[PDB]
């Protein structure tokens, strides 16, 4: 299991424009496009983003284009962040990965709001960070997914995944 494998498992794959879980506009595999309730500003977007007159519609091959593109974008965001770096430094490669999937989901600033959450990751006390990761609107909005990452978080192995 990797990490492509595994945001492929939590956020799919749809050549077509589709809202995401919080109504925005996103495509491919989970490449939000934009937050506006615009479908031409969406529209816009993708052919900005493709860079030709897709029409709303996309190959595998964009999509998996896109999805390298953002998971690089993620981990060097990581690898720059003043809070972010110096938890994925501590963690082990398993965990790195669910460190990187909440990142690419909620974005490095959204990430760097669980404070206390990351801040118990580091001093590696698995049971209580789970918990407490547990207490926010990303758990209640998406649970399963949560829980997922939560569960690797904890665990340090790929069972919630397999
Ligand atoms: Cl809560
Ligand atoms: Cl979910």
């Amino acid at each position: 299991m990797n990490i492509f494998e595994m945001l492929r498992i939590d956020e799919g794959l749809r050549l077509k424009i589709y809202k995401d879980t919080e109504g925005y506009y996103t495509i491919g595999i989970g490449h939000l496009l934009t937050k506006s309730p615009s479908l031409n500003a969406a529209k816009s977007e993708l052919d900005k983003a493709i860079g030709r007159a897709c029409a709303g519609a996309i190959t595998k091959d964009e999509a998996e284009k896109l999805f390298n593109q953002d998971v690089d974008a993620a981990v060097r965001g990581i690898l720059r962040n003043a809070k972010l770096k110096p938890v994925y430094d501590s963690l082990d490669a398993v965990r790195r990965c669910a460190l990187i999937n909440m990142v690419f989901q909620m974005g490095e600033t959204g990430v760097a709001g669980f404070t206390n959450s990351l801040r118990m990751l580091q001093q590696k006390r698995w049971d209580e960070a789970a918990v407490n990761l547990a207490k926010s609107r990303w758990y209640n909005q998406t649970p399963n997914r949560a829980k997922r990452v939560i569960t690797t978080f904890r665990t340090g192995t790929w069972d919630a995944y397999k």
